[PDB]
């Protein structure tokens, strides 16, 4: 890494320099780095180079704004000073050049929307796998290669897309935020292809507003390189985009592909929810196909088919995909369905809101031939107004709600029950067991065949916290034991 190769493209000028790592903080600039010195949120980097010099940084790119020209090549105690206008906009292609062009040694699949990003990325790292791929995820759980992930500026995604390329990864699939998009966090990232999952923005009801955030947005759009765009045209805003992109992939489980356009599509012509997952029979214009899936709901269907579409616009073969179908997994305590021969379908969830809850219970009566049965609870020491509105929730989305223990911590455990119960209009019909194992256990032992469980609030959490304890329990764990399965 050398400043002058580095400049190069802007900066033919440019002093020759060695350059170790890029940083955007000045606390951690060390000998031999390039220090990098930006105006953002009420903060100025500028202010740090004479500390940046005197820890040994190599070299500095400094915002030009009020200070100098574009380009303009100074020198502090023998240390290079290169100022650039707009640098917050040309950071990650500064870091893009730093870190030599990950985003063009593998395949990036970006993902963009309110919900289903984390799923859907998951999806497309796990399936690009299976076909032969090393995959990577980046996004909220935390970045790594696929089994991997260990829980952000424009130079460290840049950075971190080196690390998995060094890793091996020949595939990464990442989520994408509205906030990191706006301010220019993967301005210069060669994206493969682009996912638009769905809009919940709300606050757009006024066609003056609509028009804003819509143009914002194609602004930005027009401005990244998304390769294959593939849009859920079960999305309103998602359908509109759909109208100017005639090379943009039409997906739906809801009937909004127009043919007429004679564009590329794939739709779920039927879909079957059964006790173990989803078979989705569905067209495209690769040919047609029927996917066995293990996924739980109708949102997971949407999330699926937008990964089968995106792999397909890369070229993997339909058959391939076909094939593989059956192995994609849900993300740990994300709707994990445990079945065994002859006994009720059991659903951990990490839901531990009202509006998770909903979700979670109207996924799960898809699957549901019988009762659909709620166990939950709520934590302690915590904000107590969710407490009636999820027992309100469970009345109304589950035949049987089973209320029991979720982290009481020192909060007396059944005064937090109480508060649930509150939120009833017939508490009565409540089933309430404190021990979570025995209410879990109540629930998987009483219910039908045909039944539907769903153990909500922790998912993938291997703890109770009771009093000061981090006590060893999980509900995969104690479901699994009951079911006879592995967790």
């Amino acid at each position: 890494r050398n400043l002058r190769d580095l400049l190069a493209p802007w900066v033919p000028d440019a002093p020759s320099r060695a350059l170790r790592e890029m940083t955007l903080d000045s606390r951690v600039a060390a000998a031999g780095d390039l220090f990098v010195a930006v105006v953002g949120h009420q903060a100025d980097g500028r202010r740090y180079i004479p500390q940046a010099i005197a820890q040994g940084v190599a070299a500095i790119i400094a915002e030009a704004k009020d200070e100098a020209t574009d380009g303009e090549i100074r020198e502090m105690h023998g240390v290079p000073v290169i100022y650039l206008s707009q640098l917050n906009e040309r950071l990650s292609a500064l870091a893009g050049r730093f870190y030599h062009e990950p985003s063009d040694n593998l395949r990036l699949v970006g993902v963009t929307g309110t919900n289903g990003k984390t799923t859907t990325t998951q999806l497309l790292a796990q399936w690009s796998q299976l076909l032969g791929e090393i995959s990577a995820v980046m996004g909220t759980v935390g970045n790594g290669l696929l089994g991997k992930v260990i829980p952000g500026s424009a130079v460290d995604v840049q950075h971190e897309l080196a690390g998995l390329v060094d890793q091996g990864a020949t595939f990464c699939a990442m989520e994408v935020s509205s906030h990191g998009l706006v301010q220019h966090r993967v301005a210069a990232l060669k994206f493969a292809a682009s996912v638009f999952t769905n809009l919940s923005r709300d606050h757009l009801d006024y066609h003056g507003d609509m028009e804003h955030y819509e143009a914002a947005k194609w602004l930005l759009y027009s401005e990244h390189h998304c390769g294959q765009a593939i849009i859920n045209a079960d999305d309103e805003v998602g359908r509109r985009w759909l109208a100017k992109l005639p090379d943009a992939v039409a997906v739906s489980m809801e009937d909004h592909i127009n043919p007429n356009c004679h564009g590329r599509w794939l739709k779920a012509t039927e879909v079957n929810y059964h006790d173990s997952g989803a078979t989705i029979r569905f067209s495209s214009s690769w040919g047609d196909g029927e996917i066995e899936s293990h996924l739980m709901g109708a949102f997971n269907v949407s999330n699926l088919l937008l990964a089968l579409a995106t792999l397909l616009a890369l070229g993997y073969p339909l058959a391939d995909l076909l094939k593989t179908a059956a192995r994609l997994q849900p993300v740990c305590g994300r709707m994990e369905v445990f079945t065994a021969p002859g006994k009720p379908t059991v659903v951990v969830d990490y839901a531990h809101t009202p509006d998770a809850l909903e979700k979670a219970l109207q996924a799960a009566r898809l699957h549901c031939a019988g009762k659909l049965w709620c166990v939950f609870g709520c934590g302690g020491d915590r904000d107590k107004g969710k407490r009636p509105l999820m027992g309100a929730i469970a009345e109304e989305f589950a035949d049987v709600a089973v209320v029991t223990d979720d982290n009481p911590r020192t909060e007396e455990p059944r005064a937090i029950i109480n508060d649930i119960l509150a939120g009833m209009l017939d508490a009565g019909h409540a089933k309430v067991m404190e021990g979570r194992a025995e209410a879990v256990t109540c629930a998987v032992m009483q219910a039908k065949e045909n039944d539907v469980v769903l153990v909500a609030g922790k998912g993938h959490e291997d703890y109770q916290i009771v009093g000061n304890q981090r006590l060893d329990y999980s509900d995969r764990v104690t479901v699994a034991r009951l079911l006879g399965v592995i967790a």
